């Protein structure tokens, strides 16, 4: 029993991480077979980012121009391209480490570990969620970029998120591993604010019944709702609304410890309306939103990879 | 910018984990050179370890009745012995993945990343605290015995928690590699209750000092105080002393923001007596006490490995 905010082993990640410089700026690329990924910001220097055209500062760079550093090994860069907002590295050698893995662009509410990097070095691992306005609460430091997130399933690496910007809030935005930004924003150093930041709804029933899992109990009530009532409670309380998809895919965690998915709803819904005074549930005093009912599972079933 | 509980990056401990069986019992061992670290309850059923006495269990196994499997690939024993609560197990093959190692004893308070694995396939990773009870708040299920904690200094592994034991209030209790369980605990299924979790205060005021670091500052107020009279207030909380080791140890960071530790001090007590107020810290509505000072600055400064 236990629960606890748990990222992926990141062993497969760290053997695909290198470093990239490009004139004076270093950030950190994700090599697999042959190709490193990387932010397309790496051609521009803190001047640049103001106001970037990045098809005229790509003029100007060569292969030769790209240094990628795998450990204490220089890599052989025979071709780049552009791609949306990432570079793609070509390099004569296949990284021998490279797992089975694929692309997928991930939806507000999905969960993924991050290998926070600097200078193609593994720092440290995390959970984060993509949050409901396409920012991350992550941990980021300058150089971080290209610090890569992912999924693992068996022993397939599922990359969604790539790392590029810092929002003046201190809320973080990153593209897909094609170059597409999660939601409206670009890899240019301007004025770009965060919507609202809701709660993710249906995580949060999640988690509850994670909780129930392991003996927390105290918020269990004796009222069940609709998914309409519950939502014009959601609404006030800037949480997501709930969909019947969201009911079906808690079907499980309802099963295992027979609580109604509604049921769960009522006692979410006093606990907006009530608060927690002063309780805990898993050792938090607010309610989590960054597990999925995938996550709960996971962690309640021991899966393995 | 951004602060999260963020673990070590587990790959080198990965490449360490192994499968044992004995009998009917698998969990997972630690591989390094030509020893395979498990513990000691491998040897015993369910009903034994109601009243187990580990010398005479031993004398019914050899070292073919261990085994251990790497991946697919099985592993020769060629000798086992009994150390305190581990028993380490003898292997022809040294781990080629043996990473720089050592063995460390922790003390209360102190933090660790634990790699969560079931059947010696890793299944997560996260961030805990040797509590001032010596329990550790956990996420293990049946099977995630011999599953180890550990800290990274750049490229020197430093295993400090193997995983035994879940007590009837849920939380966990384990041994150095050594074999020495982490306070008065023991493999047994007998009545063992933890005394009280108190608060480490030194890591709360590491943690408020990153929150000042990345833009949280609402708590901070107009007083200060002495150790001896935050202590008062600390004691009434159930707070750990504050000693002026760990105000040496917090040195560093009172330099980075400008804000001597008994200011700080004078800004947690407040927080204590006058609760949060419903506002967050870090995304936090409880003070968090499983960051070190040595975390924070790791995590504001990208120190890698
Ligand atoms: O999350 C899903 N799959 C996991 C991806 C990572 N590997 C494991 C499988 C998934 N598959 N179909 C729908 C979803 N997710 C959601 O509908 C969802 C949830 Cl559950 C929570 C928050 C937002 C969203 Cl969109
Ligand atoms: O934590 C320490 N070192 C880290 C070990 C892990 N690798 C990095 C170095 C350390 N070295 N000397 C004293 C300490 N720690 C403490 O005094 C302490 C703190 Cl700081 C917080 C809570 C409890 C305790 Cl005992
Ligand atoms: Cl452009
Ligand atoms: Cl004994
Ligand atoms: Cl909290």
């Amino acid at each position: 029993s236990g629960f606890r905010k748990m990222a992926f082993p990141s062993g497969k990640v760290e053997g695909c991480m290198v470093q990239v410089t490009c004139g004076t700026t270093t950030l950190n690329g994700l090599w697999l077979d042959d190709v490193v990924y990387c932010p397309r910001h790496v051609i521009c220097t803190s001047e640049d980012m103001l106001n970037p055209n990045y098809e005229d500062l790509l003029i100007r760079k060569s292969n030769h121009n790209f240094l990628v550093q795998a450990g204490n090994v220089q890599l052989r860069v025979i071709g780049h391209s552009m791609q949306n907002c990432v570079l793609k590295l070509k390099v004569d050698t296949a990284n021998p480490k490279t797992p089975k893995y694929k692309f997928v662009r991930i939806q507000p509410g999905q969960t993924f570990s991050v290998l926070a990097c600097y200078n193609g070095s593994p720092s440290g691992v995390y959970q984060c969620a993509m949050r409901p306005n396409f920012t991350i609460k992550g941990s980021f430091l300058n150089g971080s970029c290209g610090s890569v997130g992912f999924n693992i399933d068996y022993d397939c690496v599922s990359f969604c998120y790539m790392h590029h910007m810092e929002l003046p809030t201190g809320v973080h935005a990153g593209t897909d591993l094609e170059g597409n930004f999660y939601g409206p924003f670009v890899d240019r150093q301007t004025a770009q604010a965060a919507g609202t930041d809701t709660t993710i709804t249906v995580n949060v029933l999640a988690w509850l019944y994670a909780a129930v899992i392991n003996g927390d109990r105290w918020f269990l009530n004796r009222f069940t709702t609709t998914l309409n009532d519950f939502n014009l409670v959601a609404m006030k309380y800037n949480y997501e609304p709930l969909t019947q998809d969201h009911v079906d895919i808690l079907g499980p965690l309802s099963a295992q410890t027979g609580i109604a998915v509604l049921d769960m709803c009522a006692s979410l819904k006093e606990l907006l309306q009530n608060g927690m005074n002063g309780r805990t549930i898993l050792g938090s005093a607010l309610l989590e939103d960054e597990f999925t009912p995938f996550d709960v599972v996971r962690q309640c079933s021991g899966v393995t990879f």
